[PDB]
């Protein structure tokens, strides 16, 4: 039995989207998307983890969203890929708050980010 | 800000499905449904939660899968009445629970819904 703690809601989570102009890379075993026409706007990371005994165990999905609530980057594991590590996530998020802050957006995390940035 | 707690995956949450002979019944501000059809199976209850402060809030969705991953039962808010009770919610997880019983299923709840049965 597994368990899934998010910051999202159902129909965000489900949403399709997709890149005015796109931006892609693969750091660990993550997906990495992001729009790079997206500029000037405030963003929060939200993400899906899985949880084992209260604690933060695996990257499900990670969602970048602007204040109109519109997608406009995403972390995802592939499947025809191994297993992520803490240190795989924590790069592929350094990696897409990185694009993003090269267009002047402001990015912030999520409550369920901030802990799983140093939970032992 | 609401996070959610769940035991099903995504697609669990997603996934469409019908009843093979219906029954819907309305109790608390909640819309319970269950396939009169199932007969003989072991059935658990899933379901997503809202939580704040590690505090488990609201029922978002709680659906009834057979071992072999079928949903056949489902519990869900009105779409515009909300507010329903701790004791709304219990109730309706035990009409879904005589119900299938009654049909001769062996039902076992998720240990989030568990711990929502007696938390504070």
């Amino acid at each position: 039995a597994s368990r899934y703690l998010t910051d999202m809601t159902l129909e965000e989570m489900s949403r399709d989207w997709f890149m005015l102009m796109p931006k892609q890379k693969v750091a660990g075993s993550l997906c990495i998307r992001m729009d790079q026409a997206i500029m000037d706007k405030n963003i929060i990371l939200k993400a899906n983890f899985s949880v084992i005994f209260d604690r933060l165990e695996t990257l499900i999905l990670l969602r970048a969203f602007t204040e109109e609530g519109a997608i406009v980057g995403e972390i995802s594991p592939l499947p025809s890929l191994p297993g992520h590590t803490d240190e795989d996530v924590k790069n592929a998020v350094g990696v897409l708050i990185g694009g993003l802050e090269a267009n002047d957006n402001t990015v912030r995390v999520s409550e369920t980010l901030q802990r799983f940035a140093w939970r032992s």
